[PDB]
């Protein structure tokens, strides 16, 4: 059970823990779920925050004693840094590589909001595909492979929408969105720029276009400033491209597999960190995409983009953008051109965003985010939702705790 605790000073928090310890001791057989709910609804919330997950009663009873006594404990997450009563959260929607087979299995069982958005995506998507996304997410035996590129992209879309729906139901709402590569499709849908219908079609046809070129190219992460990466890939010409600028010191390269192998072999030999991005067999944001362009305009048009409810920081432009302009030609640029994620995050920071949540099955961009934040001077927080092999209700609970503890507000009516 998540037990959310606050005081206007450390001492007040400490007392809040003793009262709670005492309450459960002076009221056993009283279930924490009822205590956890009034902990949230029955009381305001202040700048000194702690959160507790109860593996066992002895576990929590011990945990409350620790917090009450001012000593760290493994199961008691604390607010360390920014705690402005009204912190704003940016939902970050990364691209491919985050997928894992069972990522959905638990939340389809345990989380109503996740499930309904998943079934919604599945319906919308089925109009276009001769397979079921749900089938894949519940690892049904005859369902197609997660790894095929026309499967992964709709599936990860569904994931990133269903995770967003799950957070919002539990009272965490994006004040802005930024997407990396294909993730800009989910971001647009979460921001209200596309309908479900248009996003579904875009990711279905965009990803099906990619089947032609699966395994004729790849993408790598390298720890070099864009310019130093550009220096090194000149000699390959159109064989390689800058795929992403994620941070000062962090970037990505995509293109022909032979050329990547050479470049990485060179970089490793010089002791520069560069690795292939696992779970990608396509060269997004390279000149390989030039051969899909005509096919895409023929199949991926027309869409009906609209001004978004919340701001959209484009990683095509690297700036805020009227999402009215998210037409077919935009989505081709989304495929073709470099992901300007550093620029978008600089813009977010300078507009006063300081909490970035990766809303996806495994974090991809944490390190790059932390780097741009450090380099901007003024600081903030980076979170994730799920990790590989960590997508349980408890695991999202852990995420809620860290959300609460960083100044976000939870809806107890939802999680209780």
């Amino acid at each position: 059970v998540p037990l959310l605790l606050s005081g206007h000073t450390e001492a007040a928090l400490r007392e809040q823990s003793t009262r709670l310890l005492n309450d459960l001791l002076e009221h056993p057989d009283e279930h924490p779920a009822d205590v956890g709910y009034t902990l949230i609804t029955g009381r305001a919330h202040f700048g000194h925050r702690a959160a507790v997950i109860g593996e066992s009663r002895e576990e929590l009873l011990d945990a409350l004693k620790a917090l009450a006594e001012g000593r760290e404990h493994h199961t008691v997450v604390r607010g360390d840094g920014t705690a402005h009563p009204d912190r704003r959260v940016v939902f970050v929607f990364p691209g491919q590589g985050s997928q894992w087979p069972s990522m959905a299995r638990d939340l389809l069982d345990r989380a109503p909001a996740f499930r309904e958005t998943a079934k919604a995506c599945d319906a919308a998507l089925s109009v276009h595909l001769d397979w079921s996304v749900l089938d894949v997410l519940q690892e049904k035996p005859d369902a197609p492979p997660l790894s095929r590129v026309d499967v992964v992209q709709p599936v990860l879309f569904t994931m990133m929408l269903s995770l967003a729906a799950c957070w919002r139901d539990l009272g965490v709402h994006p004040a802005a969105v930024v997407g990396h590569s294909q993730g800009e499709i989910a971001a647009a849908c979460v921001a209200g720029a596309l309908s479900l219908e248009d996003a579904a079609r875009i990711v279905a046809l965009r990803s099906r276009a990619w089947l032609t070129l699966a395994g004729k190219g790849g993408m790598a992460a390298v720890s070099l400033p864009e310019a130093r990466l550009r220096e090194r890939i000149e000699r390959f010409g159109q064989r390689l491209s800058v795929a992403a600028v994620n941070s000062p010191g962090t970037a990505a390269v995509a293109g022909d597999v032979d050329a990547l192998r050479e470049l990485l072999a060179e970089l490793t030999a010089e002791g520069i960190r560069a690795k292939p991005i696992p779970g990608v067999d396509t060269a997004g944001h390279s000149a390989q995409v030039d051969g899909l362009k005509e096919h895409l305009f023929e199949v991926l048009a027309p869409v009906s983009p609209r001004s978004s409810d919340i701001p959209f920081y484009s990683t095509v432009t690297g700036a805020p953008l009227d999402t009215e302009r998210l037409d077919a030609g935009y989505w081709y640029r989304n495929m073709r051109e470099p992901v300007e994620f550093e620029k978008a995050v600089r813009a977010l920071i300078a507009d006063g965003y300081d909490l970035f949540l990766e809303c996806n099955p495994h974090p991809m961009l944490a390190m790059s985010l932390d780097e741009t934040l450090t380099d901007s001077g003024g600081h903030g927080t980076v979170m994730h939702t799920l990790r590989r092999q960590k997508g349980s209700a408890k695991d999202f609970g852990m995420a809620l705790c860290l959300a609460y503890v960083n100044g976000l507000e939870i809806d107890g009516e939802a999680l209780f």
